[PDB]
This record gives C-alpha cells, structure tokens and sequence, in this order.
C-alpha cells in the first residue's frame, strides 16, 4: 500500500485503541503512591482460592470486553468472516489484556494497581499458582523498560490480535496481508518517531502466548469457561 | 457402561435442577403479568425507535439470555468434561437456539403477544428491527411450542439436547459427545414415558427450524457491528 494508506492505518489503530483504552494512563500513573499497607495484604492472601479466582476472572472479562471492542473499531477486523473473528479473539484477547496490563504496572516498586492501590505479587497469593504470578511480574517488568507510549500499544496490540499464525483460520491468506499491513504501520511509526530500536526489544512471541494459555487452564480448574465466551 | 434406572433418573433430576437454577425468569412472574399489554401509543413509541436503538436492545436481551443457558450449560456435568474447542463450538451453535425455546415462557398464544420489557406486545412491537418476516416466523415458531404446553421440566430436558448434539460440524471430540447425547436422550424418553407426555416427541420443531431461525438473527446482528453473541462484547 501507499504512504497515505499506511499513515491512514496507524491513524485509525491508534484511535481504536484511544477509545477503548479501559482506564486512562495517567489515572494508573496517579495511583503509584497510594500502596496496600500490610494488614490489606495478608486480608487478600486469607481469601479463599475460589474468591481470588472470581476476583481475577471478572478483571479478565472486563479486560477482554473492551479488547473485543478494540477489534470491533479496526475495521480490517469487521470484515472476516464469524469463525476467524472468533479465533482470532479467543487466542489473541487474552493477550493483549496482558499487554495492556504494563500500564497498570510499576516498576519501581514491582507492584500492579489492583483493586484500588497498588499490590507486589504476594497479594495473589491464594490464586496459589505463585510461578505463574512470578512470571506475569516478570512479563510486565520487561515492558515497562520499553517505555512504550499510548500509540505503540495500540500499535503493537493490534499485530498480537490481527494474527495469522492463529490455528483454525478460515481466510488465512486475508489476515496474512492484513497483519503484513499493520507491521507496516507498526514499523512506519517507530522509523518516524525514531523508536524502531524498541522492535529487537520486544518479548518472544510465544512467551505472550505461554502466559496467557496457563491462566487460561487455571481459570478451567475453577470452573470458568475461556473468557471470550459470555457468563455471569 | 449402560445407564442403571438409578443413573438415568439421576441424570433427569440434575438436568432439572440446572435448568431451575437458570431459568432466568420464574414462570409465575411471566404468566400473572399477562393482562399488562402496552397501548397503541406506546407500541407506536417502539416502532418509532431508530433500527439502530432497537437491534441494541434486543442484541442486548438475547447477551443476557444467553449468558443464562452458558451458565446452565456449565452445570450439566457432562459439559465441563469436554474440551474448551467443543464447549465453544456447542454454545456458538447451540446456546440462542436454547433462548429461541425458552422464549415461548414469555408468548402468549391467546393474543400472539410477547412479554417485552415489563409489558405483553405484539410481533409489531419489534418494526423498527425492519425484518418483519423473521419476526413473524418466531411467533408462529413460539405459537407452534405453546401449543405443546410444556412443563419446566420438559423445557430443561429438551433444552440439554438443544445444546448437547453431536452432529455440530467442528467437534473435535465427538466421540464423547455423542457418549454424552445417547444419556440426554434416554433421560429425556425417561421422563416423557413416566409423565405419560411421549407423544410430544412427534410434535417437537423439525430438524434445522431451530437453527435457520437462529442463523438468520446472528447475521442480522452482524449487519448492525455486533459479533455472535456468545463473545464477550461492550457491557
Ligand atoms: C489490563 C488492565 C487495564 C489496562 C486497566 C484495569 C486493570 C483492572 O482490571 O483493574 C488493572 C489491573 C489488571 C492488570 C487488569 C486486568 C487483568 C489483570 C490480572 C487479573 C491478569 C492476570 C495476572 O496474573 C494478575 C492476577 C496478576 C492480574 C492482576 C492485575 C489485573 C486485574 C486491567
Ligand atoms: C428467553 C426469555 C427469558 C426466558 C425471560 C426474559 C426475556 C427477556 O429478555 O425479557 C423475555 C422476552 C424474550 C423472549 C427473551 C429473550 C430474547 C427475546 C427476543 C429478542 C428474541 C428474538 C425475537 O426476534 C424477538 C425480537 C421477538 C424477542 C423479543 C423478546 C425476548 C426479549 C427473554
């Protein structure tokens, strides 16, 4: 495509992803000095595991909501056909919810805003999965020493949804050429914000993926369809 | 392993007490409200609705319906052994076709009305939807299941096989699907023999009505920018 269509691209992604955003990044970024105090702690590890669980799968779908609305305003997205916007965001919502997650995250003090105040890993201690907690810290705190802005995310998101790797795709070579389009836009913007060192920097793809399938099966273990798919 | 009479009555109790727990709303509360019918002025208020305000209300009715039959899905214990393909392949084919016959709880058949955000209308209520033959195909399917005067009971038991079948193309494990259809169907045949309501059988809606009614609304829910319900989609 042309130097106008792939500006255009980046111009619409980024706005589908400002509209969609869930909470502001300076709201998040407000928030770093307001901790839980040790008492709020341990009052989170003495849950059961059950209510932990239902606290995080309702986080989950209220993340993946506004993700599938994200989807919803890119319009490459609203042309596939019904099957492949499903796989499409049955594997990749997910992911991007954990993206997204980085700017709740702080990595100075290695604590995530949860709940109202800012929390170290120990408060989802009764989740009982502690490596898999580790590791989304771990995850979280390599993106936060990108310093991604607002636009990258939205940018970088969008290649995590608009996937063609995906197993089970109908129109394989069409989400082929629109994915080639969106690393387009992708590399296009960080070449003109002097930005493209962050693409070496990025996480290995399947680290998202390994991620993402393990709170997947944790969720099953406690009764909680994949997350795409309405419950109450 | 071949069902006891134990197991099979069983498995008709728990299928019951699923559907009782997610039934969405009592039968009770939809049948006394039956003589509260809006007027021509405010029929005429919905009809004059943009296509656009209507198809969010009722894309927004069917996500909550649905969410009820996931949520009786969930508690058919055959359901959460299959694997996380086949749970999505069997509610994204099965789980508003189960909404489309719990709705004739909410039809009158006396005056074809319907119970529609706290009173009864008729099909013209839903104009401005601007698919008035698809419309008026689900009163008389609605009309046709009232005629059958169906129990809570015989509703929850149809409905498990609505939902459990194994002939949905993309089953990945249809083995134990089909394991799990053959015990749904006998706890149905069960129930019906006890009850003396076999003859029902004969009369229940054709093959591919259910699913040709459903298929029609999801495509024009999809014209109007919302994916297939069963998605998670803005709250
Ligand atoms: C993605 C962001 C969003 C941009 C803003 C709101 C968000 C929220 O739901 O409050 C902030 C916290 C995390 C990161 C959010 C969603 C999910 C996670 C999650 C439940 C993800 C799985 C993790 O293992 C863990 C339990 C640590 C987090 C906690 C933070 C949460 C609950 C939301
Ligand atoms: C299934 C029942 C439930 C047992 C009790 C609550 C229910 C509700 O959502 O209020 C009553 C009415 C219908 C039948 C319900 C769900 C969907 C339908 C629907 C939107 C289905 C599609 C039809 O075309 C039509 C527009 C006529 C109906 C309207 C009534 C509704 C909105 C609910």
């Amino acid at each position: 495509a042309s130097l106008t269509e792939i500006e255009h691209l980046v111009q619409s992604v980024c706005k589908s992803y400002r509209e969609t955003c869930q909470l502001r990044l300076e709201d998040l970024l407000r928030q770093r000095s307001n901790i839980f105090s040790r008492e709020e702690v341990t009052g989170y590890q003495r849950k059961s595991m059950w209510e932990m669980w239902e606290r995080c799968a309702h986080h989950l779908t209220e993340a993946i909501q506004y993700v599938v609305e994200f989807a919803k305003r890119l319009s490459g997205f609203m042309e596939l056909c019904q099957n492949d916007q499903i796989v499409l965001l049955k594997a990749g919502a997910m992911e991007v919810v954990l993206v997204r997650m980085c700017r709740a995250y702080n990595a100075d003090n290695r604590t995530v805003f949860f709940e109202g105040k800012y929390g170290g890993m120990e408060l989802f201690r009764a989740l009982g999965c502690s490596e898999l907690i580790s590791s989304i810290f771990d995850f979280s705190h390599s993106l936060s020493a990108l310093h991604f802005s607002e636009d990258e995310i939205a940018l970088y998101t969008a290649l995590v949804l608009i996937n063609a790797h995906r197993p089970g795709l109908q129109e394989k070579r069409k989400v082929e050429q629109l994915q080639y389009n969106l690393e387009l836009a992708f590399h296009h913007h960080l070449c003109k914000t002097h930005r493209q060192s962050i693409l070496a920097k990025l996480p290995p793809k399947g680290k998202l993926r390994s991620l993402c399938s393990q709170h997947v099966e944790r969720l099953q273990i406690f009764q909680h369809l994949h997350p795409i798919v309405v419950q109450a």
